[PDB]
DNA sequence: GAAGGGGGGCTATAAAAGGGGGTGGGGGCTCTCTTCCGCATCGC
């Protein structure tokens, strides 16, 4: 095909194994916002990474934001020194990354009307609700957002083989009903 | 001051986290016959 997905966003889950206190980290952290009324959990963003965490009581923390596998993980590894750094027991324990975005284009547009009649098993083309059409393979469980000006988004992967993968399955299809 | 324009929020997509709140599902017309009541009567 000769196209790659490049990652827009990566959705990563730590657990520190060792209950926090959320207001004591909003205070002392350099960045952390908490809203118990809001959000019961604590966002804390972290520039030279640009992702943004969120930090829970029970000590799982959500990273997100992050371009990459490595770049996750290290964001990921800074958000827990710097609760340890505040006197937590903060570790990192059974980090994983929950999901992956990747946007990519075809550089053609795409027909949508014609892709969900011959897909509709797995297309959902509804303009009302949303301007692009909404494709869930099966093979992957990966969800993609084709849109009539090619821009394809590929969401919900574990890996980025499956976001790969799942582009080198939706290419020949998109093809098909190049406009 | 009406109208077009610009910027931005909303919509959906996945996913994790944890808890509050929303939602749904149990539980403390005429004639005839029968029955009841008041009365006067005797009885003891």
């Amino acid at each position: 095909s000769g196209i790659v997905p490049q990652l827009q966003n990566i959705v990563s889950t730590v657990n520190l194994g060792c209950k926090l206190d959320l207001k004591t980290i909003a205070l002392r952290a350099r960045n952390a916002e908490y809203n118990p009324k809001r959000f019961a959990a604590v966002i804390m963003r972290i520039r030279e990474p640009r992702t943004t965490a969120l930090i829970f009581s029970s000590g799982k923390m959500v990273c997100t934001g992050a371009k990459s596998e490595e770049q996750s993980r290290l964001a990921a590894r800074k958000y827990a020194r710097v609760v340890q750094k505040l006197g937590f027991p903060a570790k990192f324990l059974d980090f994983k990354i929950q999901n992956m975005v990747g946007s990519c284009d075809v550089k053609f547009p795409i027909r949508l009307e014609g892709l969900v009649l011959t897909h509709q098993q797995f297309s959902s083309y509804e303009p009302e609700l949303f301007p692009g059409l909404i494709y869930r393979m099966i093979k992957p469980r990966i969800v993609l957002l084709i849109f009539v000006s090619g821009k394809v988004v590929l969401t919900g992967a574990k890996v980025r083989a499956e976001i790969y993968e799942a582009f080198e399955n939706i290419y020949p299809i998109l093809k098909g009903f190049r406009k």
